[PDB]
């Protein structure tokens, strides 16, 4: 499973990157109104985002937003997490000789390999792209 | 990320895998104490894998359960969980005009594809099923 945070901070460039040059740049406010979420949510999604680069501005798609594979975006927004915790509370007694964890360390790659090809603009192609700009009517 | 339950009860299986036949049936409680857990939780998983068809017996690997993959293990394992939940107690806007819902579900394909070639055998491989044999010693 995905976490909330990165699906949210995903959904906050996609209504970031149907902005017309010249409409607006969105406050964070109209943002989360649009995308379905308190403001606070999607205030810490912005920031990470800002940090990241890929958002700017008033907010704003940056030159890097545009461009920035939804893999990438998706492993820098995961962060920490791995797909699997091998010593929480009660540490796993295979850690280190498990062929388990390799394929899981394999399994995932392939999950964000899937995701390289893709953009935040290849996201809000249709139908995505007039449904969120259809959310601002 | 995977659920505990998931790994929990794939933990299982490979110790039962490691079973050298006429070894002995192992109780859930033996299973427990060598893959680091309490009863309650091995319990569930055991139950579930009897669900399956993979286990039997005292607790024995089936005929099946050597030869499933790890992949059809993990789908039904993961049983309900998506990826991504696009209708929580705050569901999203872009359901089912969504183009990230659509790469997500290919990319969580790419994982479950990446697992299907390898079977509880090919995990129990060394260097994990000596591991396993030496927490029995
Ligand atoms: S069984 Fe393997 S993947 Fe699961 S917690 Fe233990 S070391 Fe990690
Ligand atoms: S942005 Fe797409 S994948 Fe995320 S919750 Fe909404 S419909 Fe689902
Ligand atoms: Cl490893
Ligand atoms: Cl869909």
């Amino acid at each position: 499973r995905l976490t909330k945070f990165t699906d949210l901070a995903l959904r906050s460039l996609m209504r970031l990157a149907v902005v017309r040059d010249g409409d607006e740049p969105l406050a964070t406010r109209e943002v989360a109104e649009v995308v379905g979420v308190p403001y606070t949510h999607a205030a810490k999604a912005i920031t990470r985002l800002q940090h990241l680069g890929v958002v700017e501005a008033g907010l704003t798609l940056t030159d890097l937003g545009r461009r920035v594979s939804v893999g990438w975006l998706v492993r820098e927004l995961e962060g920490e997490a791995e797909v699997v915790d091998c010593e929480g509370d009660n540490p796993c007694p295979l850690r280190g000789a498990c062929r388990l964890r390799r394929a899981l360390r394999d399994a995932q790659e392939a999950f964000y390999a899937a995701l390289d090809p893709l953009t935040v603009t290849d996201l809000v192609a249709a139908p995505t792209g007039p449904v969120l700009l259809g959310l601002t009517d």
